[PDB]
């Protein structure tokens, strides 16, 4: 399977005997998943993201079976907003980013060139949106709250924005705010030609 990211990368999943859809999140170290029943035993965790963090329950050795692909691994169950497959398990069906040919057994880096600057930032498929650290970026704008697992920030909105990254042009729509990550999401992405494969 080889998706494009015009729309968000939906899988079906079957986990703890029950059925669900997914996102393919090249963008997240972890697997979490919304409230549900598992079997067995857990011990409590914190992960961050966008908007600040969130108590999981975390579960080790839960067989999943993504797209017809089994694995077993680590899955977080809390308060997401969405079901996220983490990069601990899209390492196991064999998932790649191509745009080059990147695996995911680490995140996946690359530069880019915005506003006159150079920047690491975040190949994020389970990102809607491009959204920056605090920089200096020339224009108008408007403000913004976007979602992310933690909750809620506040970003500035800045559209028709020229980015390079790693040698392609892409021109559209940057938030800059308090982000975690630089995060390149689906309107740039599809920009540069984005599949994921496995």
């Amino acid at each position: 399977p080889q998706v494009t990211l015009w729309q968000r990368p939906l899988v079906t999943i079957k986990i703890g005997g029950q059925l669900k859809e997914a996102l393919l999140d090249t963008g997240a170290d972890d697997t979490v998943l919304e409230e549900m029943s598992l079997p067995g035993r857990w011990k409590p965790k914190m992960i961050g993201g966008i908007g600040g963090f969130i108590k999981v329950r975390q579960y080790d050795q839960i067989l999943i079976e993504i797209c017809g692909h089994k694995a077993i691994g680590t899955v977080l169950v809390g308060p997401t907003p969405s079901n996220i497959i983490g990069r601990n398990l899209l390492t196991q069906i064999g998932a790649t980013l191509n745009f080059p040919q990147v695996t995911l057994w680490q995140r996946p880096l690359v530069t880019i060139k915005i506003g006159g600057q150079l920047k690491e930032a975040l190949l994020d498929t389970g990102a809607d949106d491009t959204v920056l650290e605090e920089m200096s970026l020339p224009g108008r704008w408007k403000p913004k709250m976007i979602g992310g697992i933690g909750g809620f920030i506040k970003v500035r909105q800045y559209d028709q924005i020229l980015i390079e990254i790693c040698g392609h042009k892409a021109i559209g729509t940057v938030l800059v705010g308090p982000t975690p990550s630089n995060i390149i999401g689906r309107n740039l992405l599809t920009q540069i030609g984005a599949t994921l494969n496995f």
